């Protein structure tokens, strides 16, 4: 068979940008119905519709045993009292895992099982997080500076954004004299 | 369901909190370097450590992931730079991704057909090891070369082939980094 060529690409620790990577941008308007305070959401969109996070990805064909990787730049902010966060998802092939490596800023990862059992892992520069098979995951920026991290996952894992779009996570992460992880009313 | 977790990686030492540590000395690498005599000597001179690994692995299951940092110390066996043993995956189908954290070096890759490639690595470099390619890491500096590796949990290891055939190229120093044919 015809083999693929190996390669090296630079990752800027300060910006999170990966050379030759495919860039994706998610604005607040791309997250309709993800936040609890839908009025605060509407107001922020009309006021400017800021970018929530950008993604720089290098992915291969969806074949067993291969790997993809991507950095995410999650900007600081809140929709009411709820911290800026990624959309979150399960994998299409739900038993695929993922590994995250925090590079800059501060935040944490919210994970949950299909039953809604939740976990919240704090992340700071240098933190490596293991997302086990079957767990949905969402990253949260709980600071005032960009939260940058690298994600590595199986090329055939895919994304199930749908379940989350519909029901969301069982917990929401908000600010109240500190970082609070509480039950999600709509969940 | 397995438990998610976070562990701290030290950007300076490469040490990963709660990981399994392993060490490989020259004595653990018999028949890997070309200058057989320089090997015997350095081993009698107290075979020093070539590299250390801080690993966190899962059971050999499809779709899961293992990760580990390697601390590849500087030095040479003759004029041949300090390196890892190198290997193909049991399931040759599996790929791997490396992320350079400190020092300087490179990755030498090989296909079963005879094709070889050497990719330079420095802080920030991410290397994509495609399916079917055997790979070995080389330290071409005077300081420690530290990097993080991520690979499929079911990739496995096959040193046999390499341990016997070796790589088609060797990386040596001639007032500079030089990649040349091996025997
Ligand atoms: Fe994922
Ligand atoms: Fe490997």
């Amino acid at each position: 068979m015809k083999y693929k060529e190996p390669f090296g690409v630079k990752l800027d620790f300060e910006t999170g940008i990966i050379e030759n990577a495919k860039k994706s941008v998610r604005r607040l308007s791309d997250m309709k119905g993800y936040f609890i305070d839908e009025e605060a959401w509407k107001k922020m969109v009309e006021e400017g519709d800021p970018v929530v996070y950008e993604v720089y990805a290098i992915e291969q064909e969806e074949k067993e045993g291969d790997l993809n990787f991507a950095t995410t730049v999650l900007y600081p902010g809140k929709v009411g009292n709820e911290f800026f966060m990624t959309k979150g998802h399960y994998h299409s092939k739900i038993d695929r895992a993922e590994v995250y490596f925090a590079l800059k800023g501060k935040g944490g990862m919210l994970l949950q099982t299909p039953e809604g059992e939740a976990r919240f892992i704090e992340m700071e520069p240098g933190t490596i997080v293991y997302v086990p098979p079957y767990w949905a995951h969402r990253t949260i920026n709980t600071g005032d500076k960009p939260f940058i991290f690298l994600a590595l996952y199986p090329a055939d894992a895919g994304h199930d954004y749908g379940t989350i779009a519909e029901k969301g996570f069982s917990k929401i992460v908000v600010e109240e004299n500190g970082k609070v992880v509480v039950k999600d009313n709509p969940k």
